[PDB]
């Protein structure tokens, strides 16, 4: 829990629901405003990552949530760092369009194989699959 001061330590989460759905949010950012992302943002000190995790989640797209797993962590450079875990919706509200402010215009829940136009990024396409890997291996466990 303790953090460098001069290193960004970024939090990520990726949901695929069931119905094989992503939840998405549409930024407010004035650096890529109306493009469409994943919840993410900068850990701060006295936070674990899980609380993180849980406090952008909450603020962008208003659902509790539970990680389920490390699905990648990446570095930028020594001086950055994310931690994208697949996560799962555990309660709250989802933070809708009647809600559109500084922190998200909207959250919305798209078809992993339809996503919304335009994404800030293209990098979550891979961290999507790897949440449908590991869905996939989920419900195939193959027991003899």
């Amino acid at each position: 829990v303790r953090l460098r001061k001069n290193v960004c330590y970024v939090v990520l989460a990726v949901f695929l629901s069931e119905q094989d759905e992503v939840l998405l949010i549409q930024e407010a950012k004035r650096e890529c405003r109306g493009s469409w992302y994943l919840p993410a943002g900068r850990m701060e000190p006295g936070e674990t990552i899980v609380e993180a995790l849980q406090r952008e989640v909450k603020e962008e797209a208003g659902l509790h949530c539970e990680p389920e797993t490390l699905l990648s962590v990446e570095e930028r450079g020594p001086s950055w760092v994310r931690f994208v875990f697949l996560a799962r919706p555990t309660g709250g509200i989802l933070k809708t369009s009647k809600e559109a402010d500084a922190e998200s215009l909207q959250a919305a829940w798209y078809p992993r194989t339809s996503l919304p136009t335009p994404l800030r990024a293209h990098d979550i396409l891979h961290l999507v699959e790897l949440a449908a890997q590991y869905r996939q291996q989920a419900r195939h466990p193959l027991i003899l």
